[PDB]
């Protein structure tokens, strides 16, 4: 099969852009205050 | 079969803008304010 | 079969935008306050 | 006087997520799809 | 005077989140199908 | 006066984030599909 | 007068992320499909 | 199979910007405060 | 009068991230697809 | 099978952009406050 | 006046990152397809 | 099979630019405040 | 009065990492494809 | 198999930009404070 | 007045970092592809 | 098989550059701050 | 007035660095392809 | 197999450049403040 992801961005001005990706993975995080 | 995402995006002016895909991953977080 | 997610945004100005894709995917989270 | 914008974002999983801000600023913008 | 604007967010999941604030600025935006 | 803009972000796992910030300035953008 | 502008970010896991910031500027763009 | 991840960035003017791509990996993340 | 403008990132695991700052600057980008 | 990953970036002016890629690895991180 | 900017970044593991900086300055680009 | 990752970098003006590739790759990392 | 840029990165592991200042210059630059 | 790296880069005007390959290989670091 | 920029790198391992600093000069540049 | 890493660089006016290349190679770095 | 620019690299391990300075200069640069 | 890399560089001026290739071999360094 086929698996895909696309993202096309077009803009005259930019200040804040992001693109973020995950296809097949693992991924495990974890946030401590203090 | 086909497995496909997309995200277009056009703006004469952005100031925030993301964009995230996910596909057949595993993700796991964890939050402590203190 | 086909699964396919697709989101196109255009604005003159914008301000805030976020685009989110899940598919086929297993999310966890936990939030604590303290 | 005191003019303050704030935006605090806390999540365990987060896949899309932008935070924008204007303050006293000028924007103008224009689209044309053809 | 005190002119704020706050906004906390917090999820344990969340795919689609965004935050603007626009506070004494002026936006002008014009679309155009084609 | 005071003017100031914040943007606090955590999170387990993030994908897609952005941050944008304007204060006093003059933006202008122009689009054309073709 | 104090202007100032502030943006933290802490996350476990991080794919994509940006942090733009503009402040008393003149910015112009344009952009042509073809 | 076919796994492919694509994105295709245009703008004028870009002050913050970034891409990140993910696919078949193994990712782990720890923070602390203090 | 002060101006200023902070920006502090912290991560486990980071792979893309990027900050842009402008002040009192004029910007001029052009753009052509042909 | 064929697995790729293709990032394309353009732009009149740039301040701050970044690319990263990962593929078929091991990440690990810890971060610690003090 | 004090005119700053600041940027720290810190992490077990980065793949991508940049910081740009801009005070005070004229930048004027273009660019064409073909 | 062929795994690839290719990403091109076009702009009039550039200030910080960055591109990092992983491939079939075991990276570790430790960060101490203190 | 001052004028200061400061960036400071720590990190336990980094592929691509990039740092620009620009301060009271004049930058110009064209690009074409063909 | 066919495992490759491409990253080509070209501006008008470059500050700061680097570029970096990992293949196959084992990377550990360490960071301390003090 | 003062004018300074600084810019602090430290890293357990490192593949690819540049630095770079602009003041108070005239750059010009100009790209052709054929 | 064959395992290949290209990367090129064009540019009108270059201050900071930089490429690394790492393949099938055990790298390990340790640093302290005092 | 005092103008300095400071540049600091530490690294266990470094691969690729590099470091540029310009201050009150004329660059002037053109590239062809053929 | 065949394991290559290469790194091409061309500008019309350049300040700061460097170029690392390491293939096959054991890296181990150490650093220390005091």
């Amino acid at each position: 099969g086929l698996m895909a992801q696309m993202a096309t961005t077009a803009a005259g001005v930019a200040v804040g852009s992001a693109v973020g990706h995950v296809m097949g993975s693992a991924l495990t995080g974890a946030f401590s205050g203090g």
